[PDB]
RNA sequence: ACGAGAACAUACGUUCUUUGAACCAAGCUUCAACUCC
């Protein structure tokens, strides 16, 4: 349902069609930021809106 | 009172006949109705 669904089958993969997704979706910067890309998208997010 | 005096370089006549402004050529390419409260 919703507690994990990835490790179970890695077969049937996943997309993300945009039914309000949320802004990590639609943004890709990933390698190899793993806290700087999560400080950025706050501050990016938080800061103007 | 002249190598002189008279004497239209004039008459008739289509700048005309034949002929494709044609030929080849995707309005197309990359593009999430999405984002945050």
């Amino acid at each position: 349902t919703f507690a994990l669904d990835q490790p179970s089958q890695n077969q049937g993969e996943i997309i993300y069609i945009g039914g309000g997704a949320g802004f990590v979706s639609k943004t890709l910067h990933y390698k190899s930021k793993n806290r700087d890309q999560a400080r950025n998208d706050s501050f990016d997010i938080l800061k103007q809106l």
